[PDB]
Parts: C-alpha cells; structure tokens; sequence
C-alpha cells in the first residue's frame, strides 16, 4: 500500500495459483483444536455437537518474499480464497460443518500459512452414560479427505487439547481432551492417510 | 511444481470441457457405497437418514497425458468443477443431499478419474418393526438422472456394501446392505436407464 | 465428441442467450407431474410437503440443427444454465422448492427441449380429515411467475397424474391425482396468467 | 428477438449501471402487498411467520428508450441483477426473508419498473388471545434499509392490503389488513427515513 | 447521477481495492450495538438468541474526495462488495450469524464508512434463573478475527447499548445491557487482539 498491494500482486496476479502437493513436494500441516464447548448432545440419533477453532500451519516457497524488497513488510492478512488450503475433514461427520468465523489467513515472509477457523461439527457419539460421575468418551478423526500420507503429513505441536477457552456454564464438562496423531488405510486405496484424532471425555454439569 | 501447473494448464484451459456422453462414445460408471451410519430414522414421515460415501470411478480420452512430457508425473488431485463428473442421483430422495466432503477427484495419465463424495441422505423407508429382532429392509436406487443407458452404464466391482466403516455405536446394527445393478424404463422415455439398487436390512441395537 | 463440442460451440458460444419469449415469438410448455410422495402434513400450520418430479417440453428455433452438418447427431444432454428455462412456479408455496434432481436438460435437433427436475414442495394445505375414509382434498398450482397467456402457454398431455411411481409405504395413500390447465387474472395486470392446477386427494393408511 | 437483443445490449453492456438514488436525483417505489396465509404462529418466542408477495414498482430515465427504434417493442421481461433494484427490508424481521419467487423484473418504454417477489418472512408478534373472537394485531415496517427519506420516498395505491388471494382453508382467519405509509427518525442519523406499515388484526378460525 | 457514476468509478474500477490494514497503516472501528429482540432462550443447551443491529464506523484515505470535482456530491450508498469491511466477529457463536439487512454502506467526501448490519446471533449463554426477579447476565465479545491490536482497534462512542429499538412485546425483559471495550490475548499469537464486550442482563416478562 503501494507496498503491500504491489506484493499481493506479485504472489496471486503474476503466478498461477499452488497446485497442491504431491509425492514429488509434500507438505506438513500442524493442527491444534481450542475447544469452545459441548453445545448438545442427541441420545435418540448418538450425534453430538462440538464448537472449536482449529489451527492449521503450512509453509510453501511459493509465498516467500524480501521484506526489504516490500517496505519491511514482515507478514499480512488475506483472503483464503487467494491461497491454496488443506482439506482438513471431519471423518465421522453427520452433517456439514459450518463455519463461524471469516475466511483469512496470515501468510509471513518465510512462507508460513497460518488459518483458524471456527466451527460448528455434528458427529457421531454414543452419550450413554454421560449423566454419570464417570462420564462417556467420543472420538472424531480430522485428516485430509483426498491427500495420502505421501502428499500431506499431519502433527500436532501437544496432544493437550486446548480447554482454557472452554465454556465455564456449558451444560457438559470435560474431564480430557487429547489429540493424537493417527495412520489409516481405507478400502479403496493402497496408500496411508493421516488425520489426527479428537478424543474427548465428558459429562453433565452436576 | 511448475511441471505440474503446465500439464493442468494443458488439459483445462487449452481444450473445451468434455461436453459428456452420447449414444456413440458413450461411458461406463463404477459406482461403490461405504456405509458409515444410519443416523436417524422417523416413524411419522417414513425417512431414513444414511451417512455414507460413495466411490465414482470412470475414464476418458480427454483425460489422457503422457508421464514423460510432464516430469514423470502419474497422477494429480483437482476440483470437481475442473472436469465433467456424473450425475448419479437418489431417486427416492425426500431432501436435498447433503455434501459432507470437500470436491476433489483424482486424474490419472490413463485418463481414469476417481471420486468419494461423503453424503447424508434423506430417503423414503418405512421403518415399522425396526424394533423387532427380524429387522426392517429398505431399498433406494442410485443413477444418473439424465443419461440412458445408451449413454451411462453403471457397474459394480461387488454386490457387497462396505460396511468395515460402520459406526460401531450406532443406534441401529446392520444385518445386511446390498449394491446390485439394474434396469428400469419410465413412461417419459422409450429407452432404458440404468441404477445400481442399495439394499440395507437394519433394526435397533440391543 | 469433437462433433457435439463444435455444435454446443456454434449454439452457445457465437450467439446471444435467447431473450425469454414476447408477444410477437411466444411459447408454449408442455407440463406433466410425477408424484412420488407425501412426505409429511403439517395440521398446526395448514402447511403439506410433497415430493415429485415435473417434466417440462418446449421448443425453440434458436436451439435448432441439421445433424448431417454435426455428424448425425440427433439430440444431446446440457446444463439448464447453459438455456433459456420457463419460471414454473408454485403460487401457494410456504417455502422455497428444493431441488432434489440435477440440472440437466435434453435439446434435440427440432429445437425442442425437456427438463425433468425433481422437487420437494411445501404449500398450502389443510389436511383435516386425512384420518377418515373420505379423505381430504388439497391443490396447488403451477404457472409462470413474471410471463402472460401471451407470452407463455401451458398444455397437459393428459388430466391424470402419474402415480405409477407413488410410495407404497408411504404414511398417506393417494385417491386421485389431477393436472388441468385455467387461465387466472390478478388485480396488477390486464393480461391472463395461465396456469396447471395440481388437485390431490388423499389419507392415512 | 433481433430486436430486444440488441434493446437489452443497449441499456445493460453499453451503460454503466444505476448508482442507486442522491439527494440530487431522488426516487419513489410504490409498494403494495398481497397476502396469502399467515402459516404458523410460536408463541414461545412471540415470531409469526407470513406469505405474501410484495408489488415494487418505480421509474428510472436510465431505462427509457424509443419502441420504433427497437422494433416496436413496448416492454421486456430482465433478470433482477441485470437492473438496479430497492433494498426495502423488513425492520422487525426475526429471521432471514426467504424468496419464493423468480426474480425477474418487468421494464418498459417509459422507463417504469415493476418487480413483484414472493416472500415468507417471520417477523416479531404477540399473539396472546388470537383463541379470542377479538383476534390479536401485530405489525412490522417495510422500508428501505441505507437509503433516508431524502433519496428513497414511499407511496401505496391503497391502504387496504390485498386479502383477495388468501388461503380460504388457512388455520388464520384475516381481520383487517392495512398498508399505509409512514415516517421515522433513528438514533444514528438526522434524516428521516420512510416505511410501509403493515399491520394485520387476525385470529384462529 | 453522471457525476456519481463517474466517482465510483474513479474510487473502484480505476484503483485495487483497499488491501486492509498493517501494522505501519492501522486503522479503528468504532462499533455500537442496537438491541432490538432476546428471541429465544435454550436451556438444554445452554444457547440464546439475540437479534440486533451493529453500526460500524471507519475511515479510509483511498475513499476520499474533493465535492467540487463531483458535482458537489457529499457521500454516497454502495455495495459492500465494492469497499473493504473489517471481519467483527462473534467469539462465543454457536451458529453462523444470519444477515437481516442488505449488504448497502455510506461513503461520506472525508473517505469515512458507515455500516451497519442487523443480525441474528446464537451464542454460548447458560439461562438459570432467567425466570428470578433477580435476572441472568450473559457476555459475547466482538471483535476482529485475524487482525490484531496492532492493526485493527475498536472504540466505542458510549457503553450503553441502545435499548430505545427493544421490541415492547418481548417474552424477555433487558434490564441492562453494556458495550465495553477489551484487550484479550490469545495461545496461538504474541499480540493483544481487541474486542468489544457486550453484556446483557434480562429475565422473563412478568
Ligand atoms: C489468523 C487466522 N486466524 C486467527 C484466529 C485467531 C487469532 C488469530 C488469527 N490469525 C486469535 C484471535 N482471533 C481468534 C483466534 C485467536
Ligand atoms: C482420492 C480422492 N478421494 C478420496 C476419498 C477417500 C480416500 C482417498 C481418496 N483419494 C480415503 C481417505 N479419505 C476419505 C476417503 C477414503
Ligand atoms: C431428460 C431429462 N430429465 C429426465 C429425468 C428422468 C428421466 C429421463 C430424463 N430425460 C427418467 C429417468 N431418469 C429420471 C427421470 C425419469
Ligand atoms: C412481472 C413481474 N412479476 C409479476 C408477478 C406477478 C404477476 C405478474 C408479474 N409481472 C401476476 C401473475 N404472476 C404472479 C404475480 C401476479
Ligand atoms: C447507512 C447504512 N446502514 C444504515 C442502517 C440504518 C440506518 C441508516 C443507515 N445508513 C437507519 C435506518 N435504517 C436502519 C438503520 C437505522
């Protein structure tokens, strides 16, 4: 601005767009979840409802600059329609994820991606026994739907969930949250795929 | 990689889309169900609602690319809006289906395209004596909406439905599901239309 | 295919889009409904939801072709996107239809065109007496939204409805089902709107 | 269709678009609606839910033009994106205003538009003692949303709302229906800003 | 009208758009809230409803004009699509928020934007004791997603919120509703981020 819009220029106009990894350049996506809170719980269908923001980095050499080259310019804001983003999915899904916040992400000279989004996720949960002192354990696995192993590799910075945010008067407490990274094989396909996988134990507020 | 970019380029924005099928280069669509959960069922409106995904396999000329011109590369991932896809459709469907996984297919240098879209459906099935220790069965029947036979055949690799995915807390056990092909004429229209007919037999879990 | 491209090319491509029909070029579309169910009925609201499927026929010259030019090509499959389509639109609707079919339609060399979308509809509808043996009687109908008699005419091939694909386990049996066409005049307008009245009868099993 | 192409090229690639009304250069839209069935009420949150379709009409010198010019063509039917259109809105609207109608608008020689959508909106009502014989009323204002009394003014034809498409067999009887203009002043802004109030009495029955 | 045509011309067609602030370039909104209903009120999940309208204010130097080359025009009403908006988000929703009003901003001579969206909000608001004499108090923070205290500040010109427009026939009373500012910092990010805090109080109608 000039700067900063002669360097949106330079990375979106002048290329064309990251076409994704491949077994040739693969890619590492961390993943971490603040979990916001247990909204409901449906015992007659076993789906439950969980609001979070999940924090996802990558870094491609496609988004590197100069910051001497751009007016210092160490980092910005954008549109995640203007960069390529990981397919991130909720495996044991019953119903579309929606979205609660905005759709931009940081991109910093070094070409590190950083994207939180905020989201509303039905999965599938047996409650039985969550009015009990000992709670009920669900689990949800998050991994690329179309990516292998080979292509995108997940980590997590902790296996700690992040309940510092958590809903003090949420109708459910939690007893733990653990994400976990995890290697599966499905039918159609010889390659690994990786997902990491939420594992939350909870319970009825007393 | 720009070798990449190139070969996308190449297929997509120097040709004109696969305008689909016809009587005389017509297509054959292997269709393949994982059953993940029956989700719910309602008992006043005879609906059923399955979470499930759905393997699409076909192959085209237009898709075909020579590994050596293009740095040894066999494969790629691409948005569904890149390429034609069938249009498989639920014919006893009671609401729109649900997409619960991102649009992304596989292309390969022998023209073959891959597609699993995860969905949650809403079709009709009466569900009185899910109780009982018999079960109830309920049927419903996947093709393409527009294309006869003459142009979309549809095959299965097996009459067996995956069920290896089931949710294993579901509210309701599997006793058996069945993806069997068929054939179907309707007043519209002389020429036949080809489906492959989901066959699941379930009841509550005790 | 590098047949149909070039005729889909030489349609789409080199003309402008077919404006919508007037006065001077009118139209006339050819409806004709495909009950599948009654879904469910709403007695604490007067609203019901049906399921069906809604064939369409038009015919226009734009779209017209000699398939000795196009490789004896005789018909071909496209998205309604890429052509002009009637706004058939249900007059007593609660809620938007919801699409449950692709939109796809078929063009054949004569010009003509068919559309079959698949539809979920809630509309206006008080369902007292569903429980009895006489049943209950409930209509709806359908017409375009914006366009005249004049400029828009609908036909019916046949007055009954084709319940040869109705639900048989469904919550609700169907005594009879009927299309007729009326012509309708509204206070905004000088001109007739016409219109295919949908008329079921139905109940509890 | 030679003809209203080239009309339709003229007025929509040629130009640039109708910025919307100034001060300098105001405009009214005559509104007037037609109510079909009001189809449920929740008196656990005092939200009722109408159907109804709202008649718009204005006039722009942008969209005039000369019938012998264009092969005497009076009017055409548009898509509602290719003009501009007013962005009146429903003030006490407890949930998005759903569409059930096409949107295409009806332009002519003199520049006059008319748009007529299709809505259901659910919007803020009491309805203790709609049981009663007395009924309930309730009320909700319809204006534009940015624009104040000094770029968008409201008329009505009448005061008397449209009862004449009701639903015959709705779980609510209408009472009275009433449309009539007013003025209103907001805590953010000096200028006054102009609406429609609808304010319906009705009951069970 | 030529006149404002060929203004919004210059500002939008002529230039890029507004790339949103930096760091050197920060910029501040001042929002204000207009409460208008408390809809509805769940207590088995812990949800409240409310519908509002939220003014937003801020000032660009890319949207400034000299009048008297414009036909003496002050200001003007636009598409927010045409301008840059800033991302207010609701940090404790528990649907996405629904948009009850057009998408319509004022543009004034001095590049300065108003804008103000009515909303239906769910978020995260446990209700015991609504029924009381005494009330219950619940709080959501509004602010920025991804800009930071360093680049987006909020203010607000009064911490009372605007209660004047409150439906009379509400089924809850507000008894006091507060809009103040606040600096929060979050796991993932080294800088403050800001938000504004708004604070109802309410009970039943009785
Ligand atoms: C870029 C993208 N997403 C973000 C999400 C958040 C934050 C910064 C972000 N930066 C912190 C503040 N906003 C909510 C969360 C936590
Ligand atoms: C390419 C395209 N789609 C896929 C879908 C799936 C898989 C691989 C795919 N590869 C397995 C992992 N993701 C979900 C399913 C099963
Ligand atoms: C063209 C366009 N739509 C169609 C829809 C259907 C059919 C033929 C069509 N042809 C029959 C077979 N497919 C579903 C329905 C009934
Ligand atoms: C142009 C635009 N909208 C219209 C809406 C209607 C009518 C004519 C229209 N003409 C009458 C018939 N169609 C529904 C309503 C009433
Ligand atoms: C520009 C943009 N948004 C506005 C919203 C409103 C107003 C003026 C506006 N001007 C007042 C009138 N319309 C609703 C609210 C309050």
């Amino acid at each position: 601005q000039a700067n900063l819009m002669r360097l949106k220029s330079d990375l979106f106009n002048r290329s064309p767009m990251y076409p994704g990894p491949t077994k040739d350049d693969p890619l590492t996506v961390t993943l971490g979840f603040t979990l916001q809170d247990i909204v409901k719980v449906d015992s007659s269908t076993n789906e439950v409802d969980l609001v979070y923001y999940e924090q996802q980095r990558w870094k491609l050499n496609s988004l590197m600059w100069d910051p001497n080259e751009y007016g210092n310019i160490t980092d910005f804001r954008t549109s995640a329609a203007d960069i390529w983003t990981p397919d991130i999915t909720a495996y044991s899904s019953t119903r579309p994820v929606q979205v609660l916040s905005p759709q931009i992400a940081v991109v910093t000279h070094d070409g590190s991606v950083m994207f939180i989004p905020a989201q509303r996720l039905s999965f599938m949960c047996d409650p039985t026994g969550v009015d009990s002192e000992e709670g009920v354990t669900c689990a949800v696995k998050f991994g690329s739907w179309v990516y292998s192993g080979f292509e995108i590799d997940l980590k997590t910075d902790t296996d700690q969930v992040d309940l510092s945010s958590y809903y003090a008067s949420s109708k459910y407490e939690i007893l733990s949250a653990t994400q976990t990274r995890q290697v599966q094989h499905y039918s159609c396909c010889p390659e690994p795929y990786i997902d990491v996988n939420l594992v939350v134990k909870f319970r009825e507020r007393r």
